[PDB]
C-alpha cells in the first residue's frame, strides 16, 4: 500500500530555500513513529536536504541522473519504484512536491501534519480534493515549551 506523509504549514506549504521553514520537534517522532520499518521514497533536492539515509529502511530516491550514491536505490519512474519496494505491506513517501503529486493519485492513505503557522514557501502540497478523503485520527496539540506552533496530527483514507 501506498501512503504520503508530510508537514503542512496554514496555505499547504512544505518548504523553503531547501529546507522547511520550521522545527518540530513532536511532528519529528510521529514521523520517525510512522515511518519506522518501512521503506521510504523521495526526490533528489530532498535527499540531498538530507545526505544521510535512514536507518535500518530501504531507501529510493528517483532522479534522472546516474545513482551519485550506492548506499541508496535509484529510481526513475513511479511504477518500477514500487516494484523496487517488493513485497511490502505499505510504502512511504515522505517527499517532496512532484513526487506527492504523482503518488497522490497511487497513494490510499495520509499521514498528514498540521502545523498552525503562515510562513514563506516556493513548494506546497499537491491539492487534494476533500471529496476524496475522510478522516480517521485527529489528535490535536497546542504549542509548548518544544513546539514553536500548534499542530494537529491525521490520518486519512481514501474513498
Ligand atoms: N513539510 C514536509 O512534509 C516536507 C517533506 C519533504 C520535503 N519538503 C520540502 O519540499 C521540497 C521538495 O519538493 P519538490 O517538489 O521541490 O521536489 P521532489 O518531489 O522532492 O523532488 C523532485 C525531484 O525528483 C526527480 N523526479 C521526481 N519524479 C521523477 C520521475 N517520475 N522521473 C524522473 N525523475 C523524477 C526530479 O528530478 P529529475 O526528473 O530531473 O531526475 C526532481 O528533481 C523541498 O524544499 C523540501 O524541503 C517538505
Ligand atoms: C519534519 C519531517 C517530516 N515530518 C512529517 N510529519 N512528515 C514528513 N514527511 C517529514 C519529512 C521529511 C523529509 C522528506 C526527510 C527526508 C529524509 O530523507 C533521507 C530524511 C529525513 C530525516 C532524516 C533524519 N532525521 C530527520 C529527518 C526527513
Amino acid at each position: 500500500m501506498i501512503s504520503l506523509i508530510a508537514a503542512l504549514a496554514v496555505d499547504r506549504v512544505i518548504g523553503m530555500e531547501n529546507a522547511m521553514p520550521w522545527n518540530l520537534p513532536a511532528d519529528l517522532a510521529w514521523f520517525k513513529r510512522n515511518t519506522l520499518n518501512k521503506p521510504v521514497v523521495m526526490g533528489r533536492l530532498t535527499w540531498e536536504s538530507i545526505g544521510r539515509p535512514l536507518p535500518g529502511r530501504k531507501n529510493i530516491v528517483i532522479s534522472s541522473k546516474p545513482g551519485s550514491d550506492d548506499r541508496v536505490q535509484w529510481v526513475s519512474s513511479v511504477e518500477e519504484a514500487i516494484a523496487a519496494c517488493g513485497d511490502v505491506e505499505e510504502i512511504m513517501v515522505i517527499g517532496g512536491g512532484r513526487v506527492y503529486e504523482q503518488f497522490l493519485p497511487k497513494a490510499q492513505k495520509l499521514y498528514l501534519t498540521h502545523i498552525d503557522a503562515e510562513v514563506e514557501g516556493d513548494t506546497h502540497f499537491p491539492d487534494y480534493d476533500p471529496d476524496e478523503w475522510e478522516s480517521v485520527f485527529s489528535e490535536f496539540h497546542d504549542a509548548d515549551a518544544q513546539n514553536s506552533h500548534s499542530y494537529c496530527f491525521e490520518i486519512l483514507e481514501r474513498r
